[PDB]
């Protein structure tokens, strides 16, 4: 079958579970769509009530910040009438401002322009629904794939720089604050039985050495590249390259969300990670298989520096087999980020810098976190791990 037909493996990480991951392979004739820009692209997948079996090819590049004549749409386009950049920057400068929230005019009218953007940038993808990119060049430029639904497969497409024209200040956002910003290429949110495969993700053409730092912090136009939420559950994300960028893969979205215990189950494997900073993944609570993925960076770059692999946040259940992380200078210790909460990470042969170290005893941490993976397919020795990633990871490496 093509990669539109194409189901996960039966084995093929967690989702595979119960119903498994079938996406639109059964879509009858008039539910496969060829789509070349947002008009179509959005047409295609219609409201959450196109639930029939769907194959969507995706031929070159959606650029989704377009208007319904397919005109390019900036910051002005977006922009409430009362926002302004300088005058939102001179309202919430800690100087005059302090460290209590953003509020009154400057902020409501950011919040007012971010909601213009995200009408168009932000797509729901409904169940049974299978996307792919046709040949070596499918790609998704600007947009936020959401993924609410059950039954969803992505595959060979390069989402590019989901960008946010509006970032907003957070004065309490760790000791100096930080810029936040609200678009992931792909948001699951509480969706279910997901595939995404041979997908790259990237910061396209304008990564974060392209934005200034205000108040010291980056201003900050990106979020995650697969991000996970709210009871999301059964998902494999297999062969994908992600690259230059800063907040990756964040599962679970907050410690509070204790309904997250028992989900996110999520299987990563044959991922590529490179000049990655953070949260690759970073996991709340979730029941999350990490094996055969290639981690590759630098402390000391100055567009992407590498601080953490694996984030153990709060009850984590991390279980991580073959994976390799090659970042010089780096402490077997500081391969992962342990934050309150998180007690345990289950990790066998982990090679850092070619030599084999166990990231959980390095951190204190509990070997056991009372699972162990049924889904999976081989198991590479973690010898090969590398060259199978790079090889093989990222949209183009199929067609
Ligand atoms: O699903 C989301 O995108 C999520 O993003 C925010 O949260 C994440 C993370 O869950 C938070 O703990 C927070 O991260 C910390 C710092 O802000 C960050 O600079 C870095 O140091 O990591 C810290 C950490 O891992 O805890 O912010 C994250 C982020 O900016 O993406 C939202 O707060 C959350 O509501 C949700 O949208
Ligand atoms: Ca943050
Ligand atoms: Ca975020
Ligand atoms: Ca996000």
């Amino acid at each position: 079958a093509d990669l539109g037909h194409q189901t996960l493996g039966s084995n093929d990480g967690w989702g595979a579970y119960s119903t498994g991951t079938t996406g639109g392979s059964k879509a009858s004739s008039s539910n496969v769509y060829t789509v070349s820009n947002r008009n179509q692209l959005v047409s295609a997948l219609g409201k959450e009530t196109n639930t029939t079996p769907k194959i969507i090819y995706i031929k070159g590049t959606i650029d989704m910040n377009v208007d319904d004549n397919l005109k390019p749409l900036g910051l002005n386009d977006y922009k409430d009438p009362e926002y302004d950049l300088d005058k939102y920057l001179k309202a919430y400068d800690p100087s005059t401002w302090g460290k209590k929230e953003p509020s009154g005019t400057q902020e409501e009218a950011r919040a007012r322009s971010q909601k213009n953007q995200k009408a168009r940038v932000m797509v729901d993808i409904p169940a049974n629904t299978t996307i792919v990119g046709s040949g070596t060049n499918a790609k998704v430029v600007g947009g936020n794939f959401q993924i609410k639904s059950d039954n969803v497969i992505i595959r060979n497409i390069e989402f590019q720089d989901a960008y946010d024209y509006f970032p907003q200040w957070d004065p309490t956002d760790g000791s100096s604050g930080n810029w936040n910003s609200q678009y992931d290429n792909i948001t699951i949110n509480g969706g279910t039985h997901i595939w995404i495969d041979h997908c790259t993700f990237n910061d396209g053409s304008r990564p974060d050495s392209t934005s200034p730092k205000y108040y010291g912090r980056k201003y900050q136009h990106h979020d995650g590249q697969t991000d996970a939420s709210n009871g999301a559950n059964y998902i494999t994300m297999s062969y994908n390259y992600y690259h230059d960028h800063d907040k990756s893969s964040i599962f679970g979205s907050s410690d509070s969300k204790t309904s997250d215990d028992g989900k996110l189950k999520i299987t990563l494997h044959h991922n590529r990670y490179k000049n990655i900073v953070q949260a690759a993944p970073r996991v709340r609570f979730g029941q999350v298989h990490v094996y055969n993925n290639y981690y590759e960076g630098s402390t000391s770059s100055s567009s992407y520096p590498f601080s953490y692999a694996w984030g153990i946040g709060k009850s984590s259940k991390i279980y991580a087999q073959n994976n390799v992380i090659d970042v010089p200078g780096l402490s077997a210790a500081k391969t992962i980020s342990v934050f309150s909460g998180g007690t345990a990470l289950y990790d066998s042969g982990t090679l850092l810098n070619g030599t084999q170290i166990n990231a959980s005893a390095a951190n204190g941490l509990s070997s056991s976190v009372g699972w162990t993976p049924s889904l999976h397919g081989s198991i590479d020795a973690s010898a090969n791990v590398k060259s199978n990633v790079i090889n093989q990871a990222g949209a183009g490496k199929l067609n």
